[PDB]
C-alpha cells in the first residue's frame, strides 16, 4: 500500500535530451527522429529577450549557427523553421534511441512527469500538474528550458510539455510540442500574469478516494450533498465547478471504495468549511489537487510500461 | 527557482530490471555484470512467508527452478548463493547495460529514489528518505520486491535498497543490496515494530533554508538559541539531536542565505511552539524531513548526470 507521487520512468526521455547551442545561448533540445525541438529564444541574447522580434533576428541565423551535441558526438543541422514558439532543427542523423511518442495538447487538470535538465543531461524528474490557469509548480532554474513534459502508455510516450518561462510570481509557463503557449503567455520578458489559480476539484477528491483506501479515514462524514449546492461552496473556495462528466471519470474509484461521488463532495464541503483541525490526509496537512482520478487508479491497479 | 522533491533520472536503472520467477512466485531483481539480485524470499509460497526456514527451502532449489526474463530473452542461470536476505543468480550473460554501479550501506536520514517495478517492468519513479527508525513511507503493491533505492555521482549508480516487507503500520522494510536488513527486521509475515519515528531536524532545517531561498519568509523570526536548548525542545518533539557536524553540513546554506544555523534553530523552536498557523511553507502546511542538505544544494547550484 501507500501512496507518493510518482514520477514515469524517464528512461526513454533521456535518449532524447541533447544540448543546443546558439551565440552564446545554450538550452536543451528534444531529438526524435532527425528532428531536434527546443525554444526559438535560444537565438535570443539577454538583452534580447527584453523586447524581441524573433522573425528579425531569425533572418540573422544560418544552420551552422546551431550547435547540437549528443554527450561527445555532434548533430549536423541541415535546416531549420519557426513553429510558433519552437525551433525544429533538421539534422542529417535520426535518433537511433527514439521511442513511439506522440505530441499532444493536455487539459487543465492533467499531470505529466517533468525531466528536468541543464546542458541537455538529465537532472532530476518529478510529477507537474498544468493548473487551471495554464501554469505550473516546477522546478527550473537557469539553462533549464527545452525540458520536456510527457506521459507514458505502456511503450508510447506522449510529449506535451516544453518550458520556457518563470514568471514574476515564481510559477512557470511553457508550450506544448508544436510551439503553442499553455494560456496567454508569450515568451518575452516582461511581467505576465496569470488568472487567479482555482483549484482542481476532480483532483482533490480522487486524492481523497485514495486516502479512503489507504486508511485514512477520519475525513469520511455523514452528509450528503447536490451537484448546484457543492459548487456553490465549490466556487466560495476558488475550487473548479464538479460536472457530471467528473463524476464518471471518478465512478471506478466510487464503484470500488463504495462511496458515492456526492457523498465524497459532502466530505469535502466539510473539509473546506472546517479545516483540518491540525491533521493530516496521507501525510499532508492539506488538500493536494496534484492527482488526477487516472493517477490514483495507476497507483492502486498497479500498471507498468515497457 | 521553485523547489520541489525530485527523483534521480532511473534511465540507468531500468536497464538493469528483470523478472524473476520461482515456482509460483514472481518478483523482479537487479541484473549486474553476471549476476542477478532478487529477495531471497521468492523460493516462498504465501504458506512459507508464515514461518519459513530459508535454508531448508533453498535446499530443494536448483539452477533450473529460476527463471529470469529479461524483456521476452531468458538469462540461463547457471548458480545460485544466499547472501544473508539476498538470492545472487549467476547468469551465463552479462548485462550490456550495466551502468558503472557500486554497493552503499546508507545512514539514517538520508533519501534515495525508488524505481516502483512489477514483473520486471518499471512503473514510477520517487524520492524517499530511510527514516531514523529504519523503515520508509513508499508506495509498494503486490509484486513490488526486488526494486531498488539508489543514489548517482555522475555516472555511478549507488544502489542501496532493495524492498522486502510492508509492515503492518503501512510503513515498508528492505535491505541493502548484500541481503542485510536496514532496522531490526526479518522476512517473514509477522507482526514486527519500529520504533518511535523521529523527525531528521537537520532535513527540516535544509529545507527551511530552501523555502528562504525561494522566497518563502514568515517565519524567520529574531531569536537565536543554543545547541543544548535547541536539543531540549528538539527531544520534546521527538526530533532527532543537532550536532555540531550537523551545523557544518548546514554551512553551505548557512553562509549563502547569512542565517546562522543556531538562528535558523531558533526559528524552527517556534515554529514547533507555536505551529503554522494555518499557513503553509514552499506549499506545504507541515514540516518536510525528506531533503538531505545535500538534496537543496543539488537543486540550488542545479548538479547534472551522464
Ligand atoms: C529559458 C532559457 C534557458 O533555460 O536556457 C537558455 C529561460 C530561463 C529559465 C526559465 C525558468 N528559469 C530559468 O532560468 N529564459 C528566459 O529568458 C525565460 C523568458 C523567455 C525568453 C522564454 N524565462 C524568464 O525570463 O524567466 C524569468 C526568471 C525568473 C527566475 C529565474 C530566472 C529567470
Ligand atoms: C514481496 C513479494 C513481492 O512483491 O513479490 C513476490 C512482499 C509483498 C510486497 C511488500 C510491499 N507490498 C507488497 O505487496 N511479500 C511479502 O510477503 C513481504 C514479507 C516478506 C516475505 C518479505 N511483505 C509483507 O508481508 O507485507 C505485508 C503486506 C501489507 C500490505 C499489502 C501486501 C503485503
Amino acid at each position: 500500500s501507500g501512496f507518493r507521487k510518482m514520477a514515469f520512468p524517464s528512461g526513454k526521455v533521456e535518449g532524447c535530451m541533447v544540448q543546443v547551442t546558439c551565440g552564446t545561448t545554450t538550452l536543451n533540445g528534444l531529438w526524435l527522429d532527425d528532428v531536434v525541438y527546443c525554444p526559438r529564444h535560444v537565438i535570443c541574447t539577454s538583452e534580447d529577450m527584453l523586447n524581441p522580434n524573433y522573425e528579425d533576428l531569425l533572418i540573422r541565423k544560418s544552420n551552422h549557427n546551431f550547435l547540437v551535441q549528443a554527450g561527445n558526438v555532434q548533430l549536423r543541422v541541415i535546416g531549420h523553421s519557426m513553429q510558433n514558439c519552437v525551433l525544429k532543427l533538421k539534422v542529417d542523423t535520426a535518433n537511433p534511441k527514439t521511442p513511439k511518442y506522440k505530441f499532444v495538447r493536455i487539459q487543465p487538470g492533467q499531470t505529466f512527469s517533468v525531466l528536468a535538465c541543464y546542458n541537455g543531461s538529465p537532472s532530476g524528474v518529478y510529477q507537474c500538474a498544468m493548473r487551471p490557469n495554464f501554469t505550473i509548480k516546477g522546478s527550473f532554474l537557469n539553462g533549464s528550458c527545452g525540458s520536456v513534459g510527457f506521459n507514458i502508455d505502456y511503450d508510447c510516450v506522449s510529449f506535451c510539455y516544453m518550458h520556457h518561462m518563470e514568471l514574476p510570481t515564481g510559477v512557470h509557463a511553457g508550450t506544448d510540442l508544436e510551439g503553442n503557449f499553455y494560456g496567454p503567455f508569450v515568451d518575452r520578458q516582461t511581467a505576465q500574469a496569470a488568472g487567479t489559480d482555482t483549484t482542481i476539484t476532480v483532483n482533490v477528491l480522487a486524492w481523497l478516494y485514495a486516502a479512503v483506501i489507504n486508511g485514512d479515514r477520519w475525513f469520511l462524514n455523514r452528509f450528503t450533498t447536490t451537484l448546484n449546492d457543492f459548487n456553490l461552496v465549490a466556487m466560495k473556495y476558488n475550487y473548479e465547478p464538479l460536472t457530471q462528466d467528473h463524476v464518471d471519470i471518478l465512478g471506478p474509484l466510487s464503484a470500488q471504495t463504495g462511496i458515492a461521488v456526492l457523498d465524497m463532495c459532502a466530505s469535502l464541503k466539510e473539509l473546506l468549511q472546517n479545516g483540518m483541525n491540525g491533521r493530516t490526509i496521507l501525510g499532508s496537512a492539506l488538500l493536494e489537487d496534484e492527482f488526477t482520478p487516472f493517477d490514483v487508479v495507476r497507483q492502486c491497479s498497479g500498471v507498468t510500461f515497457q
